[PDB]
């Protein structure tokens, strides 16, 4: 009586890690939602610029070269956004090791109290009592008097 109602608050901290874990999860990808639109927009710039130019070109050597640029400028893109999709990977690690990580902290004494109240149920239980004595009850035997 005790232990009986202190393994009950776990429950508030495996709720409180839902929680936390589930607003770092909204969080998490919702910026990357942010940045994947703000990459897009400055491509679409590029390609504003792009279109610009091989609308105001007029010329098959301008043109061909416009092209060239623009899909250079679409592989910059790529790598960068993928340089990005491998921040996304490294950021959401290091936050699942952080947060997960707080799980130990107090999850590690709730098992530990409860090898004490095992341990000392144990005590209560494991006696192996005993109850011992000798004594000295001669024995006898009859002679022959011959």
């Amino acid at each position: 009586s005790s232990f009986l109602d202190a393994l009950g608050y776990l429950g508030s901290l495996i709720k409180d890690f839902k929680r936390r874990r589930f607003f770092l999860n909204k969080a998490h990808q919702r910026i990357r939602n942010k940045l994947g639109v703000s990459f897009a927009e400055r491509r679409s710039q590029i390609v504003s610029k792009y279109d610009r130019k091989i609308a105001s070109a007029r010329k098959p050597a301008i043109i061909v070269k416009l092209r060239q640029r623009k899909e250079k400028a679409l592989k910059a893109l790529d790598k960068m956004r993928v340089r990005e999709e491998k921040k996304m990977i490294r950021e959401f690690a290091t936050q699942a090791a952080s947060l997960w990580l707080s799980f130990r902290y107090e999850i590690m004494p709730l098992y530990y109290q409860s090898q004490d109240v095992l341990d000392v149920i144990a005590n209560s239980t494991s006696e192996f009592m005993t109850s011992r004595d000798f004594v000295a009850k001669a024995i006898n035997i009859g002679i022959p008097l011959e």
